[PDB]
């Protein structure tokens, strides 16, 4: 689990998505595995507009941050889950990381700010879903 709280937004995977945030929606795509909801009070996170490939990501199932190399956002076929079957996931980023089931949302960030969170992975990778293209989560 996991969210970024930037401006009035709460910006979480499209799976894990609640009750409260379909109600409140803003935007989401279920080929990017991102839904953004509306919040009460304005969060702390910034996000980062740069093409960074080396950052840090939050892994839950660790209980610790890890610095990674990861790809830059990209369509890539993904097998299949609970939640979803096998499909092409877009602006997407693979790194070589642990993640396991329960470690969507996590932070993956850079020198400029927050890049994007936890979507996918195993068998040793971890993806990301990119958020540096949505420029307006930092306005409105
Ligand atoms: C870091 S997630 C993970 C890590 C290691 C292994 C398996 C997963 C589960 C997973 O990939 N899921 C469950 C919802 C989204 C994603 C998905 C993408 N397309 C179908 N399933
Ligand atoms: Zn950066």
């Amino acid at each position: 689990s996991g969210a970024i709280y930037v401006g009035n937004y709460r910006v979480v995977n499209r799976h894990l998505a609640t009750h409260n945030d379909w109600a409140n929606l803003v935007w989401e795509d279920s080929s990017r595995d991102l839904l953004v909801s509306s919040t009460t009070a304005q969060g702390c996170d910034t996000i980062a507009r740069c093409d960074c490939q080396t950052g840090v990501y939050y892994c839950s199932s660790r209980r610790k941050h890890y610095p990674v190399s990861f790809s830059k956002p990209s369509l890539i076929f993904v097998e299949a889950s609970e939640y979803y079957p096998a499909r092409y996931q877009s602006h997407l980023m693979l790194a070589v990381g642990h993640s396991e089931p329960g470690d969507c949302g996590g932070i993956l960030r850079c020198q400029h700010g927050v890049v994007g969170i936890v979507s996918t992975g195993g068998n040793g990778l971890v993806g990301f879903a990119d958020v540096r293209d949505l420029l307006w989560l930092d306005e409105e």
